[PDB]
């Protein structure tokens, strides 16, 4: 699958939500250099104003983009199930507040790898830090915990997402995830380090969320 | 067990989810029912903000268990048959030269509560239309439900519902109506069921919301 993320590769998001019965949508389009754990996207809200903080939408809407070293190749699940692809799911718990289930199917579609979303919020608090919309406009870095599932011939990853909160103290989310091929069967504990960088497009009147990423994995000398 | 389940006073929690035109909206509602007097009482109120659509044409999608059968009828109401497991109401509303309501609703005995949960997808609904554009009244007027076996082992039921217009005119809601038991033996003749309903706010609700006030008797048999 290594084959497919030579060079630059086109990426297209899609999500579907529906917090405390607030639907809304997101769109996306950039490219990713998995080659160099690269990606940069810009973001719109098709519906309006997000009804939730951006942030809080980082780690639903990819993963192949990230820089396996080489002598980690083999170890790259998301990469080795392309095109075919693969679905992720996610229960998302905000401490104090919250939860959210997602998911996804990550494919190549032509030359386009694209990430269709369906999430699902409940049991936020009014004037919570969510709903509240308090959370800063940042991203910490994070390390991802990625360990095999045999039964579902997939992965699972834990983590807990920082989310910096207006004031000093910050809003922990934790991630909970599962991954599995779509098709024919082609796949040890290990983490993946993450940065994060979110902007503004200065001429877009829609909501805008403007994206930077570096992914790369270790875990195994 | 289940006319026995609806002696006295029965609680009730309806929950309803839905999408018109893109735009979602959630209404949670509570409240008591006296199906041996066909009496409801009910709080409704929209935990989302500002109703996209009219409270009115929420009404019909919002618990006919509740409705009075006559001693000479008891046999023939499948509403309570089907409790305490309940049962499935699934209606297409179309709005005259306007847009089309589709609902999903399951209807049960959870605990001492009986419970009424629901989906609804409205599409096809005109901009500055009745619906859209927020020009119908708050009220609601008397109908008669037409209600005959669908022996899928449930019943099927249409109706027109007319409301008031602020102008004066009406807008009409066709209902097509279909309910299948969701476990098992319910009792299945053509009758119908004369309704009543009135509309009210809650001087000290600042939430967009409805109460309403429901009678409803069942006829048709001699
Ligand atoms: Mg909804």
């Amino acid at each position: 699958g290594e084959e497919l993320f030579t060079g630059v590769v086109p990426i297209l998001i899609e999500l579907d939500g529906d917090v405390n019965g607030h639907c809304f949508f997101v769109r996306g389009e950039g490219e990713g250099d998995a080659t160099i754990g690269k990606l940069s996207l810009k973001f719109i809200a098709t519906t309006g104003k997000l009804p939730v903080p951006w942030p809080t939408l980082v780690t639903t809407l990819v993963q192949a983009f990230s820089r396996y070293p080489d002598h980690m190749k083999r170890h790259d699940f998301f990469k080795s199930a392309m095109p075919e692809g693969y679905v992720q799911e996610r229960t998302i718990y905000f401490k104090d507040d919250g939860t959210y289930k997602t998911r996804a199917e990550v494919k190549f579609e032509g030359d386009t790898l694209v990430n269709r979303i369906e999430l699902k919020g409940i049991d936020f608090k009014e004037d919570g830090n969510i709903l509240g919309h308090k959370l800063e406009y940042n991203f910490n870095s994070h390390k991802v915990y990625i360990t095999a599932d045999k039964q579902n011939n997939g992965i699972k990853a834990n983590f807990t997402i920082r989310h910096n909160v207006e004031d000093g103290s910050v809003q922990l989310a934790d991630h909970y995830q599962q991954n599995t091929p779509i098709g024919d069967g082609p796949v040890d504990d290990h983490y993946l380090s993450t940065q994060t960088i979110l902007s503004k497009d200065l001429n877009e009147k829609r909501d805008h969320m403007v994206l930077l990423e570096y992914v790369t994995a270790a875990g195994i000398t």
